[PDB]
């Protein structure tokens, strides 16, 4: 089970020595991002490992990543390394590649704009109303409050509603189908990666990582609305009203989960990171909320055009992510021999790029493992690289939804720091620590005292 | 396990109703051409099956054969359908995919050209000596002579020393080391078609459908001629010193290795297709046998240039190939949604030319059952279309190794009906019957008495 095993050992390529079989699959026992660090600071500016038989060659120059991530994306590294078994899921856009990719990419574009963010707005402000009278709710209680379910509750909110043109307090109503459906689906992988060879089986067993009765329920869930107001399913659907075929009736059904697998637990994390970072730093929060209140005097509902008027509110979040970069890791499958920047790259290798290991490199970062916000600042912003800060990615097939994603975040914090304070109690993480998982997550749930202003 | 069982539903394309997980596989019980034929009687130009789950999409329009072999060769029908468990022949040039093959079909083109045959006909006539008297040894016995033993022995002794650059009387040498290797090799594929979903799993269980020892055998052999005239190890060696990166040692052991596939039940199985057809046709054989005398009198040896003055010689090879196309279909896999023709293709569909079917096709052969040599005379040759008559593949990925095979088996030709005539016995398998198995092979061995003259 050696077969690739002796890949970076030709091209003089360093990296940890692989087992048969396993690969280097034995040294995520610490996680993704410890493994990188370590391999980043043993072995310089790359290197290569193998999940099982699979090679993973990874880069840390910023003219490389620019050269993979955005020059020679098209032609090169256009697909992420395969997912499966997804069965018709295959039409999400993350999933499809080449050709299929391409023509999705286009489709889905003119739903991610700045102004269709603008009309989505008034729809992300009233689940943002009902974070606060949830949160209120807990506040009552002086017992502390586990934030990943108040949080988790309106990352659910915002992007289901979105996604699928239905309204929900998916924490007060735990009866609207469209909820239990979509809590069992976000519940989710390992010898997929490792033994990627067995997909194919596992395809023609007609096995379905994702349940068999959600997605029959949402495919005839979609369908109900067909029969008829400014959210991503209603704006796909006047795509197909119209270059590229329009999106099939089961293509939108595709997306619009893939936009809630993408946009859940992504905002619920970095929710809770950011509101551990403002506990730990009093001056941080309030600096914050003294900005919210100058923009939003008497506690005023927060617009899409004050929110891009916060600056602080812009250096927090970005320094949450580079932090906590939820990700942890951008890759692109090679799918041909290439030379890139003075280095040979064999066709088949997954070319991996350690986003956790480079936002925290001292070399980049002065005291990379704290929090401060001020490397943000309009006088020191310029000094960061685009290709080193990838909390998103970087080029065509970056996160597509990511200016959604700050938009939804930022309308979040504002209507909480209104009217809570949030500071740390006794069981509070103190470190923080990370989770061992396939997403950057804390390891404890953050839990902390939220007082009311 | 109807997964893709419903694509030619949905695109009006006709073809029998498949089974779940097994498609139309059952029909091959009575053989790949039966089944060809019956298709294209049943649902005319175009029609769809399934290998397993696999579409298989079947067209017959010259046009739109010459679209797929042709034109959109290099953009989307690049490649046959996937073969493994391979190992290192992964490297051969009829296994290699994309970039990899074109650039395996430049090296080794000068290989195959009219200059390069010529100098090597001199090795074919020294084992058409060999096969002359292996043959009036079978002769001297009033007993009749199955000729695959001896048409295989003058088939393996041919191509695997222009392969390899050995010599041996493999008939009368079966101690030869470069013998039995090659012996266990040719004797050879079902659900690696029917169900292709396991190759990845019997790729890295370490599975070789070629016998590990043999593969061991003849890598260490190409080495032992490194430390040194004209045969194809020979070109191939002078091509390595010298656009592409040069044959390595091991793709030029692939390359070798593939030869002898391509070329020895290929040939072999021709051999006893034409002397079948002339045993049963004696004026064939008279008329033959007398243009072989004029040209070469006193039994004269044969030339290249000599070869090619045997009109009549041609003619009756061609006509078994038209009869007989040991091929029997032709493929190439969709890489990429196209339309050609008028008619959308669906990517990764196999889209197959039923050789076998379009060569007995009444449409295009007045009497298509019956051997005619007169077909391919010079007044009737020009209405033949490239694209129906397709025994060699057509295109750029077409048999590399034409020129080569037509010129092998006329140099036996020539050597065997100098010194012998063939008439029908009481065994001799009349009509003859095709076996069902991969390659197209009568079903019984030919057998034929072999008067000297
Ligand atoms: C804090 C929130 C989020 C973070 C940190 C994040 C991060 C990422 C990253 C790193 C990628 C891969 C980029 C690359 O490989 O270059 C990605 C892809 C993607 N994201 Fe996000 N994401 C977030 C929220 C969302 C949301 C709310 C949506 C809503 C639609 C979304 C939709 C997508 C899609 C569709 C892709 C795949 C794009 C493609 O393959 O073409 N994401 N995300
Ligand atoms: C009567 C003898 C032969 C017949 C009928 C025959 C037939 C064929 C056919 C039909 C193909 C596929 C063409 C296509 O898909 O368009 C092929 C491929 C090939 N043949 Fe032959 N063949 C013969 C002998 C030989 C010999 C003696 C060699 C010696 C090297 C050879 C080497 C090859 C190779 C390398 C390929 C693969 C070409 C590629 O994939 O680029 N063949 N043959
Ligand atoms: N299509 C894909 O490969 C996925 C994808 C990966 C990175 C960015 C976007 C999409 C995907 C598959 C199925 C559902 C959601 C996401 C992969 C396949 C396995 N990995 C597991 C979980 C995951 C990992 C990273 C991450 C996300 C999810 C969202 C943004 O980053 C997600
Ligand atoms: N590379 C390939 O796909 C092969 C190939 C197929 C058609 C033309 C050329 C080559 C091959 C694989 C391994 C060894 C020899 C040939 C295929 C894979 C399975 N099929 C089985 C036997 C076979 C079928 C048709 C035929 C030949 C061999 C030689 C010319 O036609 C051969």
């Amino acid at each position: 089970g050696t077969h690739s095993h002796g890949l970076f050992k030709k091209l003089g390529i360093p990296g940890p020595t692989p087992l048969p079989f396993l690969g280097n699959i034995l040294s995520y026992h610490k996680g993704f991002c410890m493994f990188d660090m370590e391999c980043h600071k043993k072995y310089g500016k790359v290197w290569g490992f193998y999940d099982g038989q699979q090679p993973v060659l990874a880069i840390t120059d910023p003219d490389m990543i620019k050269t993979v991530l955005v020059k020679e994306c098209y032609s090169v590294f256009t697909n992420r390394r395969p997912f499966g078994p997804v069965g018709f899921m295959k039409s999400a856009i993350s999933i499809a590649e080449d050709e299929e990719w391409k023509r999705l990419r286009s489709l889905l574009s003119p739903t991610f704009t700045s102004g269709k963010l603008k009309e989505m707005v008034p729809i992300i402000a009233q689940y943002g109303d009902v974070l606060v009278r949830n949160l209120r709710r807990e506040a009552e209680t002086g017992k502390p409050v586990t934030l990943k379910d108040v949080f988790g509750a309106y990352s659910m909110d915002v992007i289901t509603s979105t996604s699928f043109g239905v309204n929900i307090d998916s924490l007060n109503n735990p009866q609207d189908p469209f909820v239990e459906n979509t809590k069992k689906l976000l519940r989710f992988f390992l010898s997929i990666t490792v033994f990627p060879f067995l997909i194919p089986i596992l395809e023609v067993l007609n096995i379905c990582v994702f349940p068999r009765e959600v997605t029959n329920f949402l495919r005839k869930s979609v369908k109900r609305m067909k029969e008829s107001r400014v959210d991503f399913l209603q704006l796909m659907i006047d795509s197909q009203n119209s270059s590229h075929k329009a999106l099939s009736d089961l293509e939108l059904v595709a997306q619009s989960i893939i936009f809630i697998f993408a946009g859940y637990e992504t905002t619920s994390s970095v929710l809770s990171f950011i509101m551990y970072e403002l506990a730990t730093h009093p001056d941080v929060q309030q600096k914050l909320q003294e900005e919210i209140d100058a923009v939003l005097p008497n506690k005023a509902p927060p617009t899409y055009d004050t929110v891009l008027q916060m600056e602080y509110l812009d250096m927090v979040v970005n320094e949450t992510l580079r932090l906590f970069p939820i990700a942890m890791r951008l890759e692109r499958v090679c799918k041909k021999d290439v030379e890139i920047n003075g280095m040979f790259i064999p066709k088949g290798v997954v070319v991996m790029i350690p986003s956790y290991a480079l936002h925290r490199d001292p070399k980049y970062w002065t005291e990379p493992e704290k929090f401060l916000p001020e490397r943000f600042s309009k006088k020191n912003k310029d000094n960061i690289d685009p290709y080193i800060y990838t909390p998103f990615g970087s080029g065509p097939r970056n996160c597509i939804g990511m200016r959604f994603a700050l938009m939804n975040m930022k309308l979040a914090l504002i209507r909480v720091l209104q009217n809570f304070s949030f500071k740390p109690c006794k069981e509070t993480q103190i470190p923080l620590k990370l989770s061992l998982g396939g997403l950057l997550q804390p390891e404890k749930p953050v839990v902390l005292k939220v007082e009311s202003r």
